[PDB]
């Protein structure tokens, strides 16, 4: 299997409160402090948080925030951007040029797929050739980028609260979503499981 | 060239108040009845509410505009996270002398990708997979939906100097619609 | 008892599209031309879009409602941050049997002190500080149809405070009148 | 009349990047590698980005603050819709702290107001306490509680959002108890973000 989606942790929330060391301990803390005269406080870390998700007490999961660096394609980025709750950071359209050569994209026919690879590579090299030819002649990076295909490799910072991350990963890992995006979301999920064990457990998410 | 068409706007049902703008003025008056600012003109009130950052009255009205642009300018557009967008389905929908050189070489490249794009479709390749070869300049049409507060700030940002020319043109075509539906706010902002 | 009144809704300007629900239905069909699901009822198509989390169509429409509630219920209401709200200026605008009895006795005394403070020329923003959570409040609640679906679904479900249930139910009725096909796709 | 206390702030993992502010300055530099502006100080780069509306690098950092205020002010604060909030349960929490008297604006008239506030406030407390004793639900018992009732809230938001909240709420005209609260936030903000404070001229 091809890996057409990568993610890396950039930052995550860190509590300054005594005894509470991680963002997930803060989500746990937020829940028990706000609702002290509740029997549900006595439950396990995962169990408490599961109850909150089940009951829609979302705000505790918004006391935490995580930035992940995503490596994907412009055509996929197009979908990612539509997740309005998140905040993003991308390369300057004027002070940054495309380094990586666009890779061939798989289709949804053994000699039909091979053709699609060869033909893409052909067109990509042609766009890349003309991209640098335009740069050499003085054309601004913002004008030159218009010839770059949708397969253009891209790195973006995707920043959002934990609640938002829960729903983005739930959606983008569900049956039917584009593969170059399920790869991305699963790459995100791996980082999430790590940082949030008790949430991963309450949502039933395995490595 | 980049263009915009009005698709929908807020229309109040409170008797006497007909347009979305009238409602914004109404909302600023009814919430502040003992305020001397209610005496002034429609534009006077709103210019005042804008200066003092009373944004909520501008949040009682919403507007959808259809933008005809390119994927590269839309790369910017989609970044104004306060707006709601509606684009076509990825799966169910199909598409001096150096300056002369840049155009000829663009058309040549663009004809090739479009050919291969069509070649891929006839072969049975899914549209979402076929899109991947299309340049950042593939023409796009999107619905941009947001509150009047949001539009004021998008237009103010995207029409300022430094903005990519092709986005300025888009923003200016949004400004013309905004000036038509909200003339008292255009007068208030000096547009 | 909490009530709601429709202030304003989205109205399309495009030919063949007259109501805000038609614009949603329009957007949901124009999205998928090659799609076969495009040949379902107005409500069937929308039921599919809700199911498949194709929310953006429900964000082409926007609605305002005037809520007649209390400050104690507004403390829940104001927490639905996807909504925009408009309230009377804090500066330029002025306001079982044992429980009901002792409550009136306190509330009436609260007004004597409130009215005296304004008679004395105290600023309204200051005179609000003596006011109880029970104090009535008329607010404007504006949000996209997506945000309205989720607020009503949450605030009508068992467990929420009755006073908030009444408020949300009063919002549900307006929604049902403006969006029958969405109300039907949601089984309301 | 209102205090703030830091609860949590974003913590980067990138090498050479140790703080939320350092990450903001980093996000701006990695983003535009072929730009001269990057060779200014952390404060300079950030002043440039603020002035030119490059807001997204300010949306890579997040802060949570516990605010100690009145229900009357909380009501204003809750309107800052880009922020996320965490409050005590309306059901499983009880108001211990007796509401204090608020200062009126337009000594003997001021005294009248404080005395009358203390009277009405205590009266509401005894009735609150008795309704609880009499088995009335904590959510139904809070309706007799006044707008002066002390409240502790978690206010969580991106650094961009905090810049504008501090600026608006410390600006001329703002209600006094709100300025004080906005100032107690300004104090924490400056400590965590000195080069942003420097670019905005906050000290
Ligand atoms: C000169 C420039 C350089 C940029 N460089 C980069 C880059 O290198 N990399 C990158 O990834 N991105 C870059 N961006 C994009 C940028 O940081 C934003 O992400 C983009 O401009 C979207 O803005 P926004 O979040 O303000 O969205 P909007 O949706 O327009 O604003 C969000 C909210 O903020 C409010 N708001 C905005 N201004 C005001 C105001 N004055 N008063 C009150 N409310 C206001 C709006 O009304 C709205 O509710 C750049 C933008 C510009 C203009
Ligand atoms: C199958 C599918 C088909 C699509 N087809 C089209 C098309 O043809 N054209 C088009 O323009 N777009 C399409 N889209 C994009 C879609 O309309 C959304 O706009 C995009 O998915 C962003 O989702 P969102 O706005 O919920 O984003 P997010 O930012 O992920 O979510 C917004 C907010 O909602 C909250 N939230 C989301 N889900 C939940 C939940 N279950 N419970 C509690 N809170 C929640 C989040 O926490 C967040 O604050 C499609 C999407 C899907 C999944
Ligand atoms: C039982 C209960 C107990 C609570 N206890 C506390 C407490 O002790 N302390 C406290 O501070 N707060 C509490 N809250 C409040 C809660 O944490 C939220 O702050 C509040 O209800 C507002 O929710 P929201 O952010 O989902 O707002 P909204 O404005 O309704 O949501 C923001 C966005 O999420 C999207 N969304 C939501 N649900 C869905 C969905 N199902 N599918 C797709 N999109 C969706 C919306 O459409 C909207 O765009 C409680 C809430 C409940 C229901
Ligand atoms: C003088 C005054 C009078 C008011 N009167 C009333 C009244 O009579 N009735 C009533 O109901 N409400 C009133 N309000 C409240 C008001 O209209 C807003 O609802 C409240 O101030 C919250 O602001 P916000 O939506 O900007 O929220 P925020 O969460 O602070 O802002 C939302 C977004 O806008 C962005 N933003 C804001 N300013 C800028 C900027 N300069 N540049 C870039 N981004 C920016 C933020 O960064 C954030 O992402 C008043 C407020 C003031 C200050
Ligand atoms: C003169 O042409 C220009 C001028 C400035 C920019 C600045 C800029 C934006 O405004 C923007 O939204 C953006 C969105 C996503 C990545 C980068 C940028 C980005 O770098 C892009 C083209
Ligand atoms: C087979 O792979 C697929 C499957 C579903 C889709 C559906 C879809 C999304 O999910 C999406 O976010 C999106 C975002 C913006 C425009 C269109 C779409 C869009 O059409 C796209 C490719
Ligand atoms: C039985 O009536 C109830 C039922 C549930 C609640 C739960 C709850 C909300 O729903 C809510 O928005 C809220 C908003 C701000 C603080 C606390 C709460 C909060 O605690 C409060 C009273
Ligand atoms: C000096 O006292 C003041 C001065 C001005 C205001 C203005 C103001 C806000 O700023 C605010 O969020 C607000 C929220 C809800 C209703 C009214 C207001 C409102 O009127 C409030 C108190």
């Amino acid at each position: 299997a091809s890996m057409t989606g990568s993610a890396k942790l950039i930052s995550v929330t860190k509590p300054v409160v005594e005894g509470v060391n991680t963002a997930e301990e803060l989500i746990a803390y937020a829940a028990r402090v706000s609702n002290p005269e509740n029997q549900i406080n006595n439950k396990t870390a995962s169990g408490l948080l599961k109850y909150c998700i089940r009951h829609k007490h979302w705000s505790i999961f918004e006391t935490a925030f995580m930035t992940l660096e995503l490596k994907t394609s412009r055509g996929i980025a197009a979908q990612v951007l539509r997740h309005r709750s998140f905040h993003f950071q991308e390369f300057s359209q004027r002070y940054a040029s495309v380094m990586e050569t666009p890779p061939p994209h798989q289709a949804r026919p053994e000699d039909d797929q091979t053709w699609w690879a060869t033909e893409q590579e052909k067109l990509y090299a042609q766009s890349m050739e003309l991209y640098n030819k335009a740069l050499e002649k003085g054309i601004a990076k913002e004008c030159a980028r218009f010839i770059l295909p949708l397969s253009t490799p891209t790195t973006i910072y995707m920043s959002g609260t934990i609640r938002d991350w829960i729903h983005y990963i739930e959606l983008r890992t569900s049956n039917g979503t584009q593969r170059e995006h399920i790869d991305l979301a699963n790459a995100c999920k791996e980082i999430f499981i790590k940082e949030f064990p008790s949430i991963a457990k309450a949502l039933d998410w395995v490595h």
